[PDB]
């Protein structure tokens, strides 16, 4: 480093956090559903949108039993959710730390259109981000989430969208690492479209290559980062059927062609997939015959808890049973990231 | 345009605004002194920093006589200053429009360090900028100012700083043009250092080339933009003495090597220069024997009003006389941007 | 310049050559038809392809009367054609210098496919180019031609092709300027396709912006260069009919949005256009109401001499008459680059 | 792949060649000493420079015993050396194939200065490279070598030099893979200078990141490539002493931060190092506690054969003994790339 951006102590801290997140059998739980998204989910389960509703939803998910201690290496919370307290009164980050995980917080402020593109958007949130990261690390958070959205179309992702999303991801990563927070670079490719699996693999390769070029450009310490990419899955309109083995082969091939080995782990996202589909795909990815020099685990916000949310149904009396459903995913996903999961 | 970013009506509006700003004999007045900067200036003149102080300072500058009608093509205001009212009670943008100018507003939220660079910084402010631009155009503002800071050092400006400042400038320009506001791209090179004039010219050429590459990348309509670059002036520690003719030659050479002709005008900045130094340099630049296909006018926040601020001295009774000093610059600067100014 | 690439004497020489090429009423004659192209032309006129055939073809074109002294500011020759001698025995560059022009030589060695693109190609020729440029300047040549080919398709020009052609153009320009030769940057967009005029303008803007970014990157002295772009003309399959005024508006708009004013002149290419079509389009471009800070002249290899080639018909006795046809274009084109041409 | 550059059969062939080159215990022998370099070496050993001299030098090295069958996975030859024949009369590629290796050929035509840089140079050789690669694959060659030179100075490597060398490396790689030849990307950093090990690591990280960005840009199939980087070794004038463990840590750290796992192997270069120094450094690199997902072997043109060249001394009678010295390195280097080498 000509002008170092991190002291060796800071690099040690970021490496420790990142490796404790993606330790074998551990994955990320995503409770980052903002007001609109959690309102949509609560409408789906027939519940009104209030702060107490999110509070008992987190009580359902965050305050689970001790069986999910190794499964959940970390959770990502929302701002109010990070500041909210449990029924017992203890703060939620304290609950997560007692459970054994690490607290994370969604940082991005949403997507804003790019002028002159076919619906391509970039993500904002960089204003005053250093102060927010300092405050969130004061509040027990040790990693952050920033979601950038790129879509596969006939003429998209354009060069402008790819480089702009990569640059804002790198800026967010630098600001996070300057404040002791491990960034999660999340270039997320939408599964919408008629594109087949080969097209998705090609676009994922290009996007990840530009992402890590931008990370190298901004002097990002790669061992203090995580990756949250979409699995290489064909579009909903694609008539060709691809087995889980083919999904795993394409995904691991893209990650081996792009992601440097200094990345501690790759935490995949749901991307509209079902819980069983995501579990089987993660198990196949962890069972790929290729050489995989980074941890391949999960960061799911829908797969782990769709069954639990349906079981709760806006009712308190189902709580334990609903919590059971959540465990029924977490343990299973702990087997998915270890390549030890057997469906049915 | 594969996917057009502006309708022809919007392009016409931006072209009209930009050309009315830099019409012959017209320049930009910069009243963008934020709380810290205006507090420093008021401490220099021995005045406390309150909202009423800024209010009567703008009353001194904005509510001048009718002799400055052609000289001042537009002014840039601060958020409170744009929302503030005069002693008569009329809003300041109404005063500016009655005077004949066009209202502008400083948009950037300040500079934030870049990790891993020798003090290089980027500028933030993109969060929710479209809504702010819509509100400001509802408030009579038609152009905006975003100041990016690049400095000439032994190993700076780095590639990272240059491309990051160019990219954020292009993003700000696209957001502004999407809301009917003409952006002023302001890559400002600090005069600090021991570098000579050749080094400053080289760095200015590289920075402007990257700036307009980024503007082309983000589909910026160049005719709806303005440029606010520093004149090619050597550092304070540079022992070599450069005549105003050499300053003009280097500046116009850099602008001809970099700036496309679609740019309606180039409004220079003070950059720590004195009022007479800036006036003479602008007059020499407008008298350069080369072919200059864009308007070369001024955007001064110190040169036009340093004498007026000193004359005011925190006292109301000097008002008219202080206003006279302001006029003593504006008329002169109207001669500087027409190449018709004679010192002494 | 941190490490200068040209001494002031070299910059003066390049500026002098470039400005003498594009002096008002002067344009470039292109005799760069390689073995395949000149063989195709001679087959079209029913003549076999030998060295003597090219020799008397150049005798037809190069050894014209004194009426074409101001019209032809320079010619571009082939390697053998540069080394060939006239019927009188004087070398062809001596003939050109006596006529009043400046000798140029085609430098590029042809196009080679880019792997992984939809037929996109880059241009080779950089190997040992400095020695060849030194030899050619020893042989009276003062400028050079390098043709890069980009095509407008559904998904082309790709980012790879655009940046690669721009980079090889900049490398060729740097090598030429290091040896006293004024490069002609020729990013040529094929008119093939169903794309309309707006698409061609957009692609031309992007290509020219990347070209001049690459020229700035390689420290090219812009005043020692020329530009040979295609006019913004719709595809052959485009059903919409665009007037010459619209062609001129789109072309000058692209050039004003992209080309810096330091470029001494822009010498357009035929691009499959007819002689009268090219003459009328150049006349309209020179009559555009916009501000055009660079010379807008011609570099034609087909328009100036198609009539002369047809008149010759592989026969010596038509020589003078065929030469007359050539003059019938050159004078007319001298009126086209001055905006003084009247059809019929 | 939107427009595939290689059929699956071609990818299989390139993967097979690349993995057979860097199979465990195998490395590259470099006999690429051009006329000037081999003349300098022969002057050092007191021998005149003729074709027969190179012929018996290759007879010394290429026609060794059967003990070097697993050690030497491949050799890189010169054009004449590839076309030369042994004393028995069998062609040298046949000798290499019988020994068990794979034939390679140096492709680059040398370094040419970059205008406007502090001595930075780029490499030429792309002209007609596809035909040469086709001919060389017809002559038994299956991989190629292209050496690009970047140097660490006070202000170098510049951005221009880094991106230009990366782009020409990617172009060479694409041309090679289009003709069944596995390219060796060789961005070689000169050890000249007073820079310490941290500076060399930083520059190596940036150069490798740009190199693989350019490889991704040109659609290079990474599994059909090899890498030939310099070990992260401080300058000759650097007063600080770095242990072999520190060299290994810095080198593997740079490779893990930059090189994707799809690269079959990384074959280091001598870089002016001694034979024992290179062997110990390679052994330490193969013994690094980090996760190394690519083969880490050698590509030495001086370390393997300096002792053999000194033992030969321009005399035939020492042949066997000199060959013994060559074996004394090869076996040792087979232990260096397996992490099984013990000095003394």
């Amino acid at each position: 480093h000509q002008y170092p951006a991190l002291t060796p102590e800071q690099k040690k801290e970021l490496c420790d956090i990142a490796h404790r997140i993606v330790a074998p059998g551990k994955g990320i739980l995503a409770a980052d559903e903002s007001t609109g998204s959690i309102a949509k989910r609560l409408q789906s389960i027939g519940t009104e949108n209030t702060e107490e509703n999110r509070r008992f939803y987190r009580q359902l998910l965050l305050t689970a039993d001790d069986r999910v201690n190794p499964c959940i290496g970390g959770v990502i919370l929302f701002h109010e959710t990070l500041y909210q307290k449990a029924d017992d009164g203890r703060p939620f980050p304290q609950v997560i730390k007692a459970k054994g995980g690490v607290v994370g917080i969604k940082v991005d402020k949403g997507v804003v259109p790019l002028a002159g593109t076919n619906g391509e958007t970039t993500t904002q949130g960089l204003d005053g981000l250093s102060e927010r990261c300092a405050q969130y690390k004061k509040d027990g958070a040790d990693f952050a989430k920033w979601r950038c959205v790129l879509k596969i179309g006939e003429h998209t992702p354009s060069s402008l969208a790819i480089m702009e999303n990569a640059n804002v991801l790198a800026r967010y990563a630098s600001i996070c690492q300057q404040n002791g927070i491990v960034p999660i670079v999340e270039p997320e490719i939408l599964p919408d479209g008629d594109h087949d699996l080969k097209r998705c693999q090609y676009v994922t390769e290009k996007v990840l290559a530009a992402v890590y070029k931008a990370l190298s450009d901004h002097h990002i310490y790669l061992e203090g980062t995580l990756l949250k990419p979409n699995m290489v899955t064909p579009g909903h309109a694609c008539t060709q059927k691809y087995s889980h083995e083919e999904i795993a082969m394409a995904t691991v091939t893209a990650l081996r062609r792009t992601v440097p080995p200094a990345v501690p782990g790759i935490t995949f996202l749901s991307g509209g997939q079902s819980e069983e589909e995501a579990s089987i795909n993660l198990n196949a990815i962890n069972k790929c015959p290729l050489l995989k020099p980074w941890a391949l685990t999960f960061s799911y916000g829908r797969a782990l808890q769709a069954s639990a949310l349906k079981a709760w149904g806006g009712k308190k009396e189902n709580l334990k049973a609903a919590q059971e459903e959540y465990v029924k995913r977490a343990l299973a996903n702990s087997l998915a990231c270890q390549g030890k999961y057997t469906p049915s």
